[PDB]
């Protein structure tokens, strides 16, 4: 429970490499910005309808304000694995939320 | 000056396609020259462009005429392929 | 009172032209996207400290997803008048909020 | 690998500058090679670059060491020139 910036990654499906990459992304954030950031992965295949509170922006723009290692993983997710639709960065309270190697639930 | 209605879907279904064609007809016969339907299949083409974005269906669905919203509510609740929408207001840069 | 996308413009000061431009921007939004959008102008000179719920992003990225006439005014605000720091686009409930020719309070 | 601490201020004041220099000293003598102070005056230079952004002071102020946060709380509450902050973690691309 804390108030931080949640990087929302919207993906359609996943591959073994994409899951590995997201876990690495999540690890880099918690290790480098212990609290300034947090990852939340949204798989549109599991939930076609987007929660009203959600919105999806193009990666190129926003991804430029993220740490360098993050821009790298993201670049591989959309360009190489092609599972990435877009993302969002939202300040929000985290605590009635879950924690697992793949970011927040 | 046209309103381009962008519909982001998670693939297609037999009915999903029935709803889309009727929607497109409803804009060509009822709101001629006011809307331009554009469907983007995400489960076919994930990668969002740079000027692109997908907003919440419940919000954009409100400024739309009652019939078009009916189909939208259908694609979101009935079929369940609708991820979200986008609404643009400008001069057509490739209306095909 | 409704739930829409609030384009937040963060500015430092204003000039007669910038105020005119913001009023025009506000008018275009309410007229073209009656409800899909809404403007909120934040003058950092009047409030140096940014409300915790606020964040400011670079214009070039985000401004690309806005209507064309909006990208134009914004371009004149930052490039020509130079009052524009950055912006944000946030979905939020509007109704315990005010209304005046300069967007929301 | 350095943490670049970006401080966006709305101009300066006599004390504001006293606090900044002490802060910069506190990072050069106490956390040598861990932080790199960078101040950006908005009331002097409004225009945000493209890779730039300004986040909420209360959030980023928490991951910072107690003394640096003390000054930050000072520039935000005492002086009142602090608009917000930004925190970067990377290899120095012009540390001057
Ligand atoms: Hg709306
Ligand atoms: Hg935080």
């Amino acid at each position: 429970l804390r108030k931080t910036y949640v990087l929302k990654l919207y993906v359609a499906g996943n591959t073994p490499n994409s899951v590995r990459a997201l876990k690495t992304l999540n690890n880099i954030l918690e290790k480098e910005f212990k609290g300034v950031y947090a990852l939340k992965v949204i798989d549109v295949l599991k939930n076609p309808q987007l929660a009203e509170e959600d919105k999806i922006l193009a990666t190129p723009c926003l991804a430029k304000v993220l740490p360098p290692p993050v821009r790298r993983i993201i670049g591989d997710l959309s360009n190489r694995e092609k599972v990435l639709i877009g993302l969002d960065l939202l300040y929000e309270e985290i605590g009635d939320q879950a924690e697992d190697d793949l970011g927040l639930e």
